[PDB]
């Protein structure tokens, strides 16, 4: 499918990812791909509209620990969690697709 | 560690707010895995000894086996962060 960046700092972080695809049809690992690239988008953006309704203070780092913040840390920890997924997926893939 | 970005993510995170999100993180590995195992048991004989391949059942069953690896890593990352795994009554 159409491409993005040819030739990746490969590095598979999520070893099972590779049993996992063998084997698959080139399009059904491309279109996993891509649902996880917007899955990607979709939790960066969460994430960085939490960050930014959190108090001011919460940012600056003037404060911490309660609900709203640990809901923060949660959206964060859901994205790095899916982009170490996503950057397996490239690897295995060999290229970045275009989205 | 195998999520590096958690370790300055939750830096000056109190301890009992570090506790409560691996506990959570805990209930949630557990779910995912009761997911991937569900619908692997729903797919054809033939996918679940490797005969076959692809399609889009077999795509969802893969989709939520990524989700579980995924979150488990950040799940042994907050083991990490905070020097033990919580006793959870399951």
């Amino acid at each position: 499918m159409e491409l993005e960046d040819a030739n990746v700092t490969k590095k598979v972080e999520l070893r099972p990812l590779i049993g996992l695809t063998r084997g698959l049809p080139p399009t059904d690992l491309e279109t996993i791909t891509i649902d996880a690239i917007r899955t990607h988008r979709r939790l960066v953006e969460k994430a960085d509209e939490l960050f930014q309704a959190l108090p001011e203070t919460y940012k600056t780092g003037q404060a911490c620990g309660g609900p709203q913040h640990i809901r923060y840390i949660e959206a964060s920890i859901e994205m790095h969690a899916q982009m170490s997924a996503l950057n397996t997926l490239y690897s295995i893939l060999g290229f970045i697709p275009k989205v």
